[PDB]
Parts: structure tokens; C-alpha cells; sequence
């Protein structure tokens, strides 16, 4: 019965319409983000600011860098990456899966693991004896005192290792290295992944002064005028600021836009009440948002005969990669069918179409919300600079931006609508977070 199949779809659409954000909604978000950014930069309001605008101590500096071998560490997904880079060739690269116990255990365990992975890598390439300059991409909010010293403000993205928050991260790393005592490293720089991504792209294209990650988490950094970074002495040149925009909304700034699914995701997360804007966008949460929408549709007898399988009712079962796979479906529904069948469902073609619409609704909202953030930053920059038309390059990494079949296109379109009088070039970084840490280390070394 097509009429009834059709009636189901119309009811689904009414439910999914909740995810829509009009252009004026996005402008509001953008303005509110810019407001929060202003607040993070100012001494008077930094402590209260949800968007921390953390100085990175990465500065505009004359051309050039030290040459040779640099080790780069990259922590901030569940995979830890070690990279040898010769200044530039990524001579060698190894990725290591972080055990469950290390991400939610003690900082000692986490950093012991990291140190072990480093010895493994140094062994695979017979260079454990060589004392190397090391750049550390550490993808969490850090309050820096310098390029090589900064305290972890709080874990995000489900990290929970005790004894890390409030401590110098470079010290934690150094301590773990010393405890193992089988190699030595000169940790010269610690940067955020947004920062590393920007640096890696900047190397290729000097117009790159913004980095953005849309991966497990979502964040951005940009080159701010020193005169605007009240938290650091000096008015000359530029310094990269790590926005930590994922925490936008943590003070209520997004309340009118948060849906029931968002509340649910937030409440089941490792950091309830935190990173709310990130929870609208990041790959850690996207598949779960879809899962909750699907459960709602099942509850309304709109999907899967009103029955959800064990798998569909399993936390994290609807993987963000499935959202990407569903929206990649060519129209034969074959990809969608296979995902849902593996989730223990017996989907009809209508079921498949509805799941497609759910995915599109969540991912479009993610794209649009993300666009308001980036537009806020770029518009801010254009204003801070003398600029009628600002031509700028944004370096981007992260599986959501890179792998989702239509996120990038929706995101770009929306950003462009919100940034007239800007000309934004987007570059997808290759090795960005790893390569960027080595590059910053080479510059920090000179
Ligand atoms: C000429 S360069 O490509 O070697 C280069 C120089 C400058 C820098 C800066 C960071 C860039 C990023 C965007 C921007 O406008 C400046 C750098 O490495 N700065 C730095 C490094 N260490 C300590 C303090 N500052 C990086 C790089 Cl790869
Ligand atoms: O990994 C992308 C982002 O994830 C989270 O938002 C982290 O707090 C931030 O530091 C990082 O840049």
C-alpha cells in the first residue's frame, strides 16, 4: 500500500523537520558564537566564557624552520599515532589502538601506554637511541603557558583518565617517558589538532590561518591579532587561538535549538552538560543521534513495524560511519539494507528511505551548525583585519568532513552564505595533525 507508505513518510517528515535550521537561525548561532569568542579573548570574561579561545603560543613568524628528523605524537582519538618526519617526508608512521583501560583509567596508565607505543615505533625503525625533537598533537583543551607547557583543562570526547586534569600535559608525557627509561625525547611543542592541521596546511599554503576538525570532535583554531589576545603579553603579530568551540552552548547559548535527541545524547555521554555544540556535530555523537531518531520513529510505529532490535537498542550501535554509508546509497537501497540487516532489522524499502532521511536530517544539521561556527570565526577575522574582502584558507581534517558524502558540500554552501565578502579556500589536510606537530617543532627548534 503506497498511500499508507506515503502517509508514514509524511509523518516522519514532520518529526524530522525539528532538525531544520533557517538561515536566520544560523545567523543567530553565528552571532552568539562571535559574542562568546569575544568573551573568551577578554581577561574580564575569559573565566566565564564557554568558548575559551585559548592562546596556543603558535605565532606568526618569519619563513623557515630547522631541518632533519622530528617525531610527532598524536593523541585525541582512540588511536594514538606516532610519526617520523624528515624536514618534508613522512618517513615513517605507526598507529596504535588505545586500550579501553588507558583512556578511562589513570593518566599514568594512559601515558605509560603512549610511552610504550613510542618505544615500539623507535624499535620498528631502529632509532631509539637518537634523541629527537618531539611535537605532541594533543586534541583536548589546554591552558598554555608556552608552546611546550600547558595544563589540561578537562578531557572531552569520552576521555576520563584520572590525574590529568589540571596538570602539565607535557610533564605527564615526560614523566611517563622517564618512568620507562628506554628512550629520550625533547618535547618542544604541544599543539591542538586544529592547530597542527592549520600548520600542516599553512606549510603548503601561507594563506591558511584557520584549522578546523570535524572528526570525533569538532573544533577550530585561527590566527588572532596579538592585540586581541588579552591573555598574552604583546600586541605585535598574530597568535593561533584554539577556540574550543565544542563547549559553545555549555552556558545555555544553544538551548532553543537543542532537541530531545540532543538531551539524550548529552545525558548518556562521559561529559554531561559539556561540549554541547560539539555534540551536535562530532562523529562521536552523530550516529547516536541518528539511532535515537530511529528509536523515536520506531516508537511512533513509523519504522521497522514498531519493533527495534537488540542492536538498534544498543548504545553506539548506529555508527557514524553508517550515517555516511547510508547517505552514500546510490538509490538501490542496498547499502542501507545491509547496515540495517546487520543491525538485526528486517527493513522494507520504505524503512530504508526513512533511515536515509533521518541520517540526512542529523548530518545536515551538523553541517549547518558547524557552518555558523566557522562563519563566526572568518567574519571575526575579516573585521579584525583591514579587510573589504578577506581571502583565507581553512585547513580541515576529521572523518566527518572527509568521509561523509555530503556534509562537506552542505557545510561549504552554508559557510559561503554566511560569509559574503569572504573568499574561503578549503584544504583537506593529509597527515595534518601528525605532520603539523613536527613542523611546529621544527619552527620552535629554530
Ligand atoms: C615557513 S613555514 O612553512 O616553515 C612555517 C612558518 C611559520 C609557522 C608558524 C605557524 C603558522 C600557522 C599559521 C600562521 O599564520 C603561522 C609557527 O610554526 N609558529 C610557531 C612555532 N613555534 C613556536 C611559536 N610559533 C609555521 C610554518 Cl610550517
Ligand atoms: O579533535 C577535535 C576536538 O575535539 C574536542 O572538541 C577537543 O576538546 C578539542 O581540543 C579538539 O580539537
Amino acid at each position: 500500500n503506497l498511500y499508507f507508505q506515503g502517509m508514514k513518510k509524511e509523518k516522519v517528515e514532520q518529526i524530522l523537520a525539528e532538525f531544520q535550521l533557517q538561515e536566520e537561525d544560523l545567523k543567530k548561532v553565528m552571532r552568539r558564537m562571535q559574542k562568546e569568542m569575544d568573551r573568551g579573548l577578554r581577561l574580564e570574561t575569559h573565566e566565564e566564557a564557554s568558548v575559551k579561545m585559548l592562546p596556543t603560543y603558535v605565532r606568526s613568524t618569519p619563513e623557515g624552520s630547522e631541518v632533519g628528523d622530528f617525531l610527532s605524537l598524536d593523541l585525541g582519538g582512540t588511536n594514538f599515532r606516532v610519526m617520523l618526519v624528515k624536514v618534508s617526508v613522512k618517513t615513517k608512521h605507526q598507529m596504535y589502538s588505545i586500550p579501553e583501560d588507558a583512556m578511562t583509567g589513570t593518566a599514568e596508565m594512559l601515558f605509560d601506554y603512549i610511552s610504550e607505543c613510542i618505544s615500539d615505533f623507535l624499535d620498528k625503525h631502529q632509532m631509539k637511541h637518537k634523541k629527537l625533537p618531539l611535537g605532541f598533537t594533543f586534541s583536548f583543551p589546554v591552558r598554555h603557558e608556552d608552546i611546550d607547557k600547558g595544563i589540561l583543562l578537562n578531557w572531552t570526547k569520552g576521555f576520563k583518565a584520572s590525574g590529568a586534569e589540571g596538570n602539565n600535559v607535557v610533564g605527564l608525557l615526560r614523566d611517563a617517558i622517564k618512568r620507562r627509561g628506554d628512550f629520550e625525547m625533547d618535547v618542544v611543542a604541544m599543539v591542538n589538532d586544529t592547530v597542527a592541521t592549520m600548520i600542516s596546511c599553512y606549510y603548503e599554503d601561507h594563506q591558511c590561518e584557520v584549522g578546523m576538525i570535524v572528526g570525533t570532535g569538532c573544533n577550530a583554531c585561527y590566527m588572532e591579532e596579538m592585540q586581541n589576545v588579552e591573555l598574552v603579553e604583546g600586541d605585535e603579530g598574530r597568535m593561533c587561538v584554539n577556540t574550543e568551540w565544542g563547549a559553545f552552548g555549555d552556558s545555555g547559548e544553544l538551548d532553543e535549538f537543542l532537541l530531545e535527541y540532543d538531551r539524550l545524547v548529552d545525558e548518556s555521554s562521559a561529559n554531561p552538560g559539556q561540549q554541547l555544540y560539539e555534540k551536535l556535530i562530532g562523529g562521536k555523537y552523530m550516529g547516536e543521534l541518528v539511532r535515537l531518531v530511529l528509536l523515536r520513529l520506531v516508537d511512533e510505529n513509523l519504522l521497522f513495524h514498531g519493533e527495534a532490535s537488540e542492536q538498534l537498542r544498543t548504545r553506539g550501535a548506529f555508527e557514524t560511519r553508517f550515517v555516511s554509508q547510508v547517505e552514500s546509497d546510490t538509490g538501490d537501497r542496498k547499502q542501507i539494507y545491509n547496515i540495517l540487516s546487520t543491525l538485526g532489522l528486517r527493513p522494507s524499502t520504505t524503512d530504508c528511505d526513512i533511515v536515509r532521511r533521518a541520517c540526512e536530517s542529523v548530518s545536515t544539521r551538523a553541517a549547518h551548525m558547524c557552518s555558523a561556527g566557522l562563519a563566526g570565526v572568518i567574519n571575526r577575522m575579516r573585521e579584525s583585519r583591514s579587510e573589504d574582502v578577506m581571502r583565507i584558507t581553512v585547513g580541515v581534517d576529521g572523518s566527518v568532513y572527509k568521509l561523509h558524502p555530503s556534509f562537506k558540500e552542505r557545510f561549504h554552501a552554508s559557510v559561503r552564505r554566511l560569509t559574503p565578502s569572504c573568499e574561503i579556500t578549503f584544504i583537506e589536510s593529509e597527515e595534518g595533525s601528525g605532520r603539523g606537530a613536527a613542523l611546529v617543532s621544527a619552527v620552535a627548534c629554530k
